[PDB]
């Protein structure tokens, strides 16, 4: 006789822990529009170890449907000290995370809650398969979720109606950077930077960004100087050939980042972000730069070259005006970004002035992009376009600043939103509301695949470390895992997409109704107003909310 077993529909926004009774509310319906992608997930629990269950979807939409395990990632630092109130949990153990193939094995573990994770990754209405009424509003198609053990016999199932709204997700024009570190896919894979293999993967990396809604890639034309200890390095990522032709003599080739660009364009990248010139912590020295001389490499540039030295200066003399030839001859002139140095504080204006200063002899009329959190500092019109952090962006936003942009990292543990473990994941998704109502243009993240140590002093596994090694709450350094043969998604980046189907819902319904209606919808019965800090970290809340917009827009009088 069969074992017992239990199932929960539930949302995309749930975290099913493995060690806790599960208390959150079944959730067996939802919406999306076409182009978006939806997704929900099935808690399961026996008091019985069942091997190797046997999982399977029934749907019309079984030709956009994928089933993964929802697996557990330890986390030694889920929090920095004195977490506010809002964080799910504060102690270290395993957290679900990873999402894996089911082809990998799933099991029921004694009186465990585990889950499985349904992505339905909708087309356009044109491409749409099953037939479906040109003229209706909507079409509501079931899923049905059916758990077998291995021999055969039915366990449990979960039925699951998604409407879908007969109007497209527009596209994404928000600019969306998450730093791309081709070193950390070199090291974890064991391949030579820029062979064959690892461009393959460099490939299937970018295509998972892209279709994330990452639209602006990191582009290393020398290694890109970040997270790295001062006389430290990381493993050389250099797209541009030197060549020393004699003291303070040089000669360039671009044929690599031609390669570089051309993958871009053809895996959807519209914006390329050109690696940072100088170093972290006031733009002192010069990036580890690797030239030829008589066939032989050396370092030429890094730790030891003062950035505001004559050697320096005169490299980027010869250096930027070819790469700006580079960039007319292949019509990029309005498709790129170049940084300085993130975060200058007031001691280093002057260190961050002399270089900035280097950039704009040659780079007029290119956008130049920095990190930067204080309003005082950014008074003293030093840098161009300021990125400020989402817990220091009231300045900017009062002060009316344009474009605007924000960023998150390991400093950003305090209300706002972030892609923490021990943060829930409404407060990941409301991003999307909040770039929404205070009309942001870009949004910039440093971890798209960060697996080294604080300092990038060791690689880790990111398996078994996903704290950078006690230094990082847990998420913040990576949303992607290293899969067999590429990216393995977190539940989190999947989370995080649906902030950005948010946002572009938003503009759509305001493209209908206008900004006025569609920002009273959003705030409707809000205590507070929303802001960067405060929103309601709440699933039935921002739920609700996103299906109160669909049906706004599937309401809307149409041209
Ligand atoms: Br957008």
């Amino acid at each position: 006789e069969l074992p017992d077993f239990e199932t929960r529909c539930l949302s995309s926004l749930s975290k099913v822990f493995a060690d806790a009774e599960l208390h959150d509310l079944p959730v067996n319906t939802g919406s999306a529009m076409w182009k978006e992608v939806f997704s929900f997930q099935v808690a399961y629990r026996s008091p019985q170890l069942i091997k190797s269950l046997k999982i399977s979807a029934e749907s019309e939409l079984e030709p956009y449907l994928a089933i993964r395990a929802v697996g557990l990632s330890p986390s030694e630092l889920p929090v920095f000290p004195n977490p506010d109130e809002g964080y799910i949990r504060t102690a270290p153990g395993l957290y679900p995370d990873p999402l894996y193939p089911l082809a990998d094995g799933v099991h029921a573990v004694p009186n465990q809650w585990r889950s499985v994770w349904v992505t339905v990754s909708l087309p356009s209405m044109s491409e749409f398969i099953p037939a479906a009424d040109i003229g209706a509003e909507s079409v509501s198609f079931p899923i049905d979720l059916c758990f077998e053990d291995g021999k055969g016999n039915h366990l449990g199932a979960e039925k699951f109606a998604l409407e879908i709204i007969f109007q497209e997700l527009p596209e994404q024009t928000l600019l969306h950077t998450e730093w791309f570190h081709s070193d950390c896919i070199a090291t974890q894979y064991k391949v030579e930077v820029f062979s064959e293999a690892h461009w393959k993967l460099i490939e299937s990396y970018v295509h998972n960004a892209v279709n994330h809604g990452v639209n602006m890639l990191l582009t290393p034309l020398f290694t890109p100087p970040l997270d790295t200890y001062v006389g430290g390095e990381r493993p050389t990522v250099q797209l541009i050939d030197v060549e020393i032709t004699g003291v303070n003599e040089y000669r360039f080739k671009f044929d690599r980042l031609e390669r570089w660009v051309e993958m871009c364009q053809r895996l959807g990248i519209q914006f390329i972000e050109f690696s940072h010139l100088f170093t972290q912590w006031g733009a002192k020295y010069a990036p580890k730069i690797i030239a030829k001389k008589d066939g032989e490499e050396k370092r030429i540039f890094g730790w030891d070259t003062e950035a505001s030295g004559e050697s320096y200066s005169l490299f980027l003399d010869q250096f930027l005006p070819q790469l700006v030839h580079f960039i007319r001859n292949h019509h990029l002139d309005d498709k790129v970004f170049f940084h300085v140095s993130d975060e200058p504080g007031m001691k280093h204006a002057e260190s961050y002035r002399q270089a900035s200063d280097i950039l704009n002899k040659h780079l007029a009329g290119f956008s130049i992009l920095d990190a930067l959190s204080d309003y005082d500092f950014y008074e003293k019109g030093l840098v161009q376009i300021p990125v400020p952090s989402n817990d220091q962006i009231e300045p900017f936003i009062e002060h009316g600043v344009e474009p605007l942009w924000t960023y998150y990292c390991c400093g950003q543990d305090h209300h706002v939103s972030n892609r923490f473990f021990s943060l829930s994941s409404p407060r990941n998704r409301v991003l999307g509301a909040q770039l929404y109502k205070f009309g942001v243009q870009g949004f910039l993240h440093w971890g798209f695949n960060f697996w080294y140590s604080q300092y990038s002093k060791k690689v880790i596994d990111p398996f078994k470390v996903t704290d950078a090694d006690c230094a990082f709450p847990s998420g913040d350094p990576f949303v992607v895992y290293p899969g067999a043969d590429g990216p393995l998604d977190s539940i989190r980046w999947e989370v995080f997409r649906e902030g950005l189907q948010d946002l572009r819902a938003l503009k759509l319904l305001e493209a209908l109704a206008g900004r006025e209606k569609t920002l009273a919808l959003l705030e409707q019965n809000l205590r507070e107003e929303l802001t960067f800090k405060s929103f309601p970290d709440d699933i039935e809340w921002l739920l609700s909310t996103r299906e109160k917009i669909n049906r706004a827009i599937k309401d809307a009088y149409r041209a």
